[PDB]
């Protein structure tokens, strides 16, 4: 209760009378000296979730309940503090649902870890669009997890026909078929080939054509699991050009 | 229902919990509310982590709460934020200690899922063969690539905090500031989209030709700009020695 960093409180949905803790009392930003009021407590509220605050006392109501709806409130000029209300009813005998006692919770920092989670996704959205090369992630066994919008147009899958495919079906034979062992020997040995390194490469398209591309990956842990993030850059006009220039120097020549 | 309730009162070291709370436990439902049945869910680490946390709370004053699991019921453990503080009998007595206990298996969730997210853009940040470059709605570098620092010779801890302006020569470093200022109120994109070859300029004072694609995203009420720059320094040795080798031949 003193140091607690919990606020409780308590409402009865008959009579409509409110007791807050001093704890409480900090979070919703007014109270130095005022009395607990049902009514100043909506006043601190902005005005959306306050319909949601009533539409789940009404809920709770009903029959049975449950009761957590979070909320902010214009404590200080600049910030808001982010309050989860959670709550359970206790009826008085089988008759009627009688005072609902509940908690205050300070959730500004669960609310500061959903935003970063919400930017990151909303990054890697743009990341994967917006990329020039080819971005392919596969998981420790070659099953393509991501697949970017230039690796689309590269490859000629879409992100949900790739996805969840082995990583072979990019690239023509031995490689198509030797793959797994090239990713199995890596994930034993610790001894890269290509990662870090680079290496030109044959990649295949859906159509079964083939083409010049130089190969990029790098490694990462999460879950007990690794993931290899590939870059794929079209060569096919790199040496398109590069036979254009010893062609037409042989002339010269 | 609502969150579990409890209270471990020191006098008397008796030990009371809800009846949600117990099923957060994983009470068996026979068991009765004892401090010993408490400390025998958690695991070991835990456990003493646990029990040096309320020897740091038996100063008397303040409030306590830890995070844990507790794995019995699905393979995936069930994870509790146990939160309590005291009320004193009297004057300099200090009696009970109640307090909550509080599900919080999707905020551990949220909590990894962000974890591999961080994970992942560091390694692209690595990896990228092109310069990534991400800025904030005023123009202000927020995140600098490996290949970036190599093509401009900033570090990322040079970069980052600093105007994207200080990558490109005159006039364009002294106007960028105008090019996203006219871009965020009249929406028609000039390189967002197209793909501009323009020229950039190293802390050095060196200059070199680098293609720009710009990806837009929203956050948090600003705009964010990721760009990725390729060198052109060897496309245009290429191009030089084509122009000139089919010059000769007329
Ligand atoms: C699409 C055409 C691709 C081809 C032809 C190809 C080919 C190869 C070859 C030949 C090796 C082994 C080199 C050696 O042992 O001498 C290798 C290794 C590997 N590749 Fe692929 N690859 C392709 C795409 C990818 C992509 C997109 C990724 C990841 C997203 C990837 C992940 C790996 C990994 C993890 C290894 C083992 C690590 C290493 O050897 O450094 N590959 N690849
Ligand atoms: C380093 C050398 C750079 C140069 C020389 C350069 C040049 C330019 C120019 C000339 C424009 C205006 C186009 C016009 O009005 O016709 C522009 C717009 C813009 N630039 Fe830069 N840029 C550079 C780097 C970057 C980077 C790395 C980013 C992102 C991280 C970026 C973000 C933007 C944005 C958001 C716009 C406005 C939207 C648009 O017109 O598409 N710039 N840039």
């Amino acid at each position: 209760i003193e140091g607690f960093g919990v606020g409780t409180w308590d409402l009865d949905l008959k009579t409509w009378a409110l007791d807050w803790s001093d704890t409480a009392r900090t979070l919703l930003g007014i109270g130095q000296d005022q009395p607990a009021s049902y009514d100043l407590f909506l006043s601190r509220l902005e005005p959306d979730d306050r319909e949601r605050v009533e539409s789940a006392i009404k809920r709770v109501s009903e029959r049975g309940g449950g009761f957590d709806v979070s909320f902010r409130v214009a404590g200080t000029s600049n910030a808001g503090q982010w309050i989860r209300a959670r709550a359970g009813l206790i009826r008085d005998e089988a008759g009627t649902a009688r005072h609902l006692s509940g908690i205050f919770l300070d959730i500004d920092e669960e609310k500061q870890v959903e935003g970063a989670l919400r930017t990151r996704e909303t990054h890697l959205r743009s990341i994967l669009h917006t990329i020039p090369d080819a971005m392919i992630v596969i998981d420790g066994h070659g099953i393509i997890q991501l697949f970017s919008t230039a690796a689309e147009r590269l490859f000629g899958w879409s992100e949900l026909e790739a996805i969840g495919q082995n990583v072979n079906i990019l690239m023509p034979e031995p490689d198509r078929s030797r793959h797994d062992s090239y990713i199995s020997r890596y994930r034993t040995t610790s001894d890269p080939h290509i990662i870090g390194i680079g290496r030109i490469v044959t990649g295949k398209r859906r159509d079964g054509t083939t083409f010049p591309m130089h190969l990029s990956i790098g490694e990462m842990q999460s879950g007990g699991e690794p993931y290899f993030t590939g870059f794929v850059r079209d060569l096919t006009e790199h040496q398109q050009t590069q036979a254009r220039l010893q062609e037409l120097q042989s002339e010269l020549v």
